[PDB]
């Protein structure tokens, strides 16, 4: 599936021999976090693991739905600032905002969890936060161009590096999806531009390989 079931820390070295060297982190994880899911590795990881784990952790939060639902009401119009035409990001659109409305109506995490896994529902939502990221890279390239060679075009890597299914995220990616939502986001590091702890992050990640897991805290007991 697409986003696993929740399962140990310690199944990190359980499964997975290559895992060994990196034991003693590991073992600090568990400590911290009270649970993983793992999101398949097919280069959109990153996009499908924040965008899942972000609205998860909306869950019953009317107020903080409340004004995630007027953030990405105004999604649109960050497009067409960038210069996308509405007839081309629309079904990405609509897409988003309909798992928007599940956690809003439905509420649950299973329901949630199915849109995640379908194949096409996943990949529609993958490819709005996608285009999100680019126009919010282009529309704020004045910032963004300092992460690229200076006689490198900006708009050249949204149009290559961010906008097509199956490419890699790095660090400007996820800047840019992060600020877009404004999500305050944890990467952890089972082993170039390390990102800040989180004061209080709605989403933790666990990096390794390129390849991005969710974790769950244990801030607790």
């Amino acid at each position: 599936n697409l986003i696993s079931e929740k399962c140990d820390i310690l199944s990190i070295l359980r499964d997975h021999p290559e895992n060994r060297i990196y034991r003693r982190k590991i073992e600090e994880l568990s400590k911290r976090f009270t649970a993983i899911r793992k999101t398949k590795g097919d280069r959109n990881c990153f996009y499908r693991a924040l965008g899942y784990s972000y609205l998860e952790s909306l869950l019953g939060k009317s107020r903080e739905i409340f004004k995630f639902k007027e953030r990405v009401l105004q999604t649109p119009n960050d497009l067409l600032a960038a210069g996308f035409e509405e007839h081309k990001f629309r079904n990405f659109f609509n897409a988003f905002y309909s798992v928007v409305e599940l956690v809003e109506k439905d509420g649950s995490v299973s329901s949630l969890l199915k849109v995640f896994n379908d194949q096409s529902a996943s990949d529609h939502i993958v490819q709005f936060l996608r285009l999100l990221t680019s126009a919010f890279i282009r529309n704020r390239a004045d910032f963004f161009r300092h992460f690229i060679d200076e006689e490198m075009d900006i708009k050249d890597f949204c149009t290559h590096e961010v906008e097509p299914m199956a490419t890699e995220c790095d660090h400007i990616q996820i800047t840019a999806l992060s600020q877009a939502l404004s999500i305050a986001l944890q990467v952890e590091y089972v082993d170039h531009h390390v990102f800040p702890e989180a004061a209080t992050p709605s989403v933790y990640l666990l990096y390794k390989t390129s390849h991005y897991n969710i974790l769950y805290a244990a801030d607790k007991h």
